[PDB]
Parts: C-alpha cells; structure tokens; sequence
C-alpha cells in the first residue's frame, strides 16, 4: 500500500522505456495506470509484470459497449486482479448496473468500479459539436449522479468539479482526477486542468499525472517532487 | 479475402472454446471481431493467432479517450496489423481527427477507421437517463455526420439506420451493423435489431453476428446457414 493520491499514467509506446521508469520508483510512491495505448500493445501480460513488482494497477480501458459486453469485460478485469477498473458513464444505467453485478462474484477481491463522466480534454465548445447545449461541469454532474445511483464506487472527472461533486455526493463517492498540470507545464489536448496542489484542495481521492512526470528528464525525481509538493 | 458481409463477434471467456469454433470455419466464410472481453483476457497475442490462421480481424475496443490517447491507441492497432479498428464518435471531432492522422504513417497498411455512433443496445428511453431528448436514429445520425466530416472510413450503427445513412452519406461511407437477430432468436440487451436478411436490405456493408452463431449448438453450421440465407 502507498499513501500518495497519485496514479501515474504509463502511456509509453515501448515496454522497456516504461519498465525503466517503473524500476526507478516504488509502490509506496504511487499507483500505476495502464490504458488503451499500452494495453493494445502488451495486453494483460504487462499488467501482471507491474503487479509482480507489487504496484496497484488501474486498468483504464473505459469500457463503453452493450450491457452484455461491459459486464463480461469488467469481470475479465476482475480476473486480472487489477486494483481499479474503468467504465464510461455515457454508456447508460443498464450498462453500468450490468457491470456492477458482474463483480458481485468476486466480492472483496473486486476491483474498484468507476465511471468516466466527461473527458478532461473537453470544453463546452467540444460538447457542442454533439447535440450538447449543457456544459462540462454541468453534464459531468448528471453522469456522476446516474453513476451514483447504479451503485458504482466512484467517478472520473476534472479536479474542477471535485468540489461541487464531493459536495453533492459525499466523501464516499470516490473521485479520480486526470488533467493535472503543475504550473508552467504544457497542457496539450488537456483542458479542464488544475495543479497537484489545487487538486488535492478540491478533495479529489486520486489524481492522474501523465506527461508532467513521464515527459520530464529524470521523471523519478519529478514524482518525489510532486509528492512532497502535496504535503 | 472473403465475400460474406459477416463478421462474427468472438465473445468467449475461454481461448480454447473460441479457437474451437474458429477451426471449424474458414476465412472465406467470414471475418472475426475481437473485442473488450476477449482482448482484456488474451491481449494482442490472441489477435496474432487469429491472423496466423488467415482471417481479417476487427479490433473492437471502441477507443473513447483524450485525443492524445486515442491517436496512440489507434496506431498501436495499426501496428498489430488488424483489418479494422474502433473509435467512439461521442468522443468528439478533435479526438477523431487525432485518430485519423495517427494512421497516415501506415498509409495503405492502415486499418479501417470507424466510429461507433449510438450503441445498438439503446433506445430513447436509455438516452433519456442522460440529458438526451433526441432519439436513437436521430442522434446516431449527428454523430455519423461528424464522423464523415473528420475523414473516417465508416460508422457503426443499427441496421435500422443503414438506409437514411447510406442515403445521406453515400455508398462510400461504410456501415457496420451489429444487433443482428435472425427471427426467433433471443435479443437480450440488444434493441435496434434486424435480421441478416433485412440488414443486407438496408445496404449495410458488414454485419456483426454475435450469440446467434456462438450460442447455438453446432455454430459452424449456423454460419453456413446465415450465409446462404444471404444470397
Ligand atoms: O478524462 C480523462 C480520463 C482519462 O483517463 N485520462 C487519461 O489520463 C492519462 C494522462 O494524461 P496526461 O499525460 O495529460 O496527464 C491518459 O492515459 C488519459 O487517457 C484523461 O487525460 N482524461
Ligand atoms: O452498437 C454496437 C456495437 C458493438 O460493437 N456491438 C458488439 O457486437 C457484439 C455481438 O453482439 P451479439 O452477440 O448480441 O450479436 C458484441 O461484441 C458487442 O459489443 C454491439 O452489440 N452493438
């Protein structure tokens, strides 16, 4: 077990490149998050390796399918032994409930089930291209509510909602926030940003730091940095 | 190369169970579609096996992330060599365009890039739980349009839209339709259904048959059946 609310997004296009970074750090420092890129490349096999080293993995595949598929997928993750698994709230109540149930069979060994609300890389200007008149914060909340109702453990959103949410949903409903840029840090496709500091402020349970840590010379260092920074 | 517009959804929770079915059939008969369930279990390794046997694989992971992730993911698929790859239209223009571009580097060897519009397992009653006042067919079309604009090759929808679409988008914009129940066939979580026949009618380019073929004694048979049926 670690204490940092930090989950580092391992988004490398090379296994070694990534395993390099991993060896430099240690569980106690943070949790790891494998996602679409790295999973499409090394499958659950790579997840076993990261687990062999003791870390808690967050399989970030944001399942968004028909109820049947969702549930099967979630359980395949529950089989991998992962710490936490992803699902898209935009996929509907039926689907979410389906996922939840698929986990009862694993009970206490079930990973944490969380649903992605609105992606941090979006602004009302993007939701507009879709028949969306609402707004990031607004919309994300509706999804979050539906996610609550279905019995999921938490939701995924920008730290810029971690207050209105933590508010309306309580310290129970866990919040995981990505799009964490620590000042004078390139944003990129990221939008609803915030820094480690102000993030920990809103009350976020965990935060996902991607490039800031991985696209910085001597990343191991930047991690220790960001940690202390959060104390 | 095969001729059937059929892609069988390989959604088995066991590698052998699945490889059994596969050996019974042959490329010429249909194309295979690996998705969340089976991929979360056997990774791209299993995709190589299906390809080793000569079939065309459709990696159905419905990527729905931040633009950066999407593009990286898509390319990881382009590396696997898959025939066709998935992406969620609900993920926005920026994201889609990001994916498209990530493929230019592979040129002629690039898999087909298609975006999922509205999942076949949904009805206006489900879209309602979200701030959606529109309707299946309606909404799916908006997404499809945005997908067209971004330069993607096709879209994924119910065969019950393959006409208004094939209409508004032309024989160019490829259509792939799942939720195919051949009369007196259990629907399940499926909703906007249609039969192989009426599907081929609307003009769908490819169709995804899941359980009808896999949850039927002697499936190999049911495939040959459904094929002839479509002639
Ligand atoms: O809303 C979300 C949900 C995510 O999972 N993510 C993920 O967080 C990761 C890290 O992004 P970054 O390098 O910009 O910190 C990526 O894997 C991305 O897909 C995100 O950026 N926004
Ligand atoms: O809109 C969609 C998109 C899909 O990929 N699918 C997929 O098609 C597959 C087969 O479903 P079925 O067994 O009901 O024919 C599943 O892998 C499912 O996720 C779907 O059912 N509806």
């Amino acid at each position: 077990v670690t204490n940092s609310p930090v989950v580092v997004a391992l988004d490398y296009h090379n296994r070694d490149d990534a395993l390099a970074f991993v060896d430099k750090i240690d569980p106690r420092d943070c949790r790891l998050k494998v996602g679409k890129e790295m999973f499409t490349l090394f499958g659950p096999q790579f997840v076993r390796e990261l687990q062999q080293r003791g870390f808690d993995i967050f399989l970030d595949l944001k399942f968004h399918d028909i109820p049947n598929t969702a549930a099967h997928a979630v359980a395949a993750a529950a089989d991998l032994g992962v710490w936490m698994v992803n699902v898209h709230a935009s996929g509907g109540a039926r689907m979410m409930t389906a996922a939840r149930e698929a986990l009862v069979p694993f009970g206490k060994d079930a990973p944490l089930l969380i649903a992605v609300t609105v992606l941090t890389s979006m602004e009302a200007s993007d939701l507009v291209d879709l028949g969306m008149t609402l707004s990031p914060a607004d919309y994300a909340e509706r999804l979050a509510a539906l996610t609550q109702k279905c019995g999921l453990d938490g939701v995924v959103c920008s730290a810029q909602e971690a207050v209105r949410f933590k508010q309306v949903f309580g310290q129970e409903f866990k919040l995981v926030t990505p799009g964490i840029r620590p000042q004078g840090s390139e944003a990129g496709d990221q939008r609803r940003i915030m820094t480690p500091e102000q993030a920990l402020s809103a009350g976020v349970d965990y935060m996902v730091i991607g490039r800031p840590v991985t696209q910085s010379v001597d990343p191991a260092q930047t991690l220790k940095a960001i940690n202390a920074s959060l104390q």
